[PDB]
């Protein structure tokens, strides 16, 4: 319920691409990733979690300690600069992303089997759904 160590094979991505068009990734590599399968590998060890998103051509890697405060270099996104926050609301892991672009983040809730993940940019959600493999 807490737990979100896993290896997680999506099953459903709703609205992917009016997130990625709010955070101005180029229409031509966004109907490239739009065709890529993603696998989320999450390593979580007390407050010190890696994430890592991998697809064939593209991979998104953030390492965090939950309540710590960090820069945070989309590098293989957008390539901004933001302060990112991770914290637990309750079982809902949530991350907020202060910087230019509004209602930043992801949250993670993780039900037994699936992980739902919503991304936010702007006033576009992107919900995703995994399970563990
Ligand atoms: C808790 C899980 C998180 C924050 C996972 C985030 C994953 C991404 C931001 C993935 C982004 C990708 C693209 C938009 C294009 C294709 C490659 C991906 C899947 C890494």
């Amino acid at each position: 319920t807490r737990d979100a160590n896993g290896t997680w094979e999506m099953e459903s991505n709703e609205n992917f691409e009016g997130w990625m068009k709010a955070l101005d990734i180029d229409f031509a590599l966004r109907k490239i990733a739009v065709r890529l399968t993603q696998t989320l590998v999450i390593d979580q060890d007390g407050d010190n979690f890696k994430v890592k998103c991998t697809s064939t051509f593209w991979n998104y890697d953030v390492d965090f300690t939950v309540g710590v405060e960090f820069d945070e270099y989309t590098k293989s996104l957008d390539n901004r600069h933001v302060k990112a926050l991770v914290t637990w609301e309750g079982d809902v892991l949530v991350c907020v992303q202060k910087g230019e672009k509004e209602n930043r983040g992801w949250k993670k809730w993780i039900e037994g089997d699936k992980l739902y993940l919503e991304l936010t940019c702007g006033d576009q959600v992107c919900r995703q759904v995994f399970k563990k493999k």
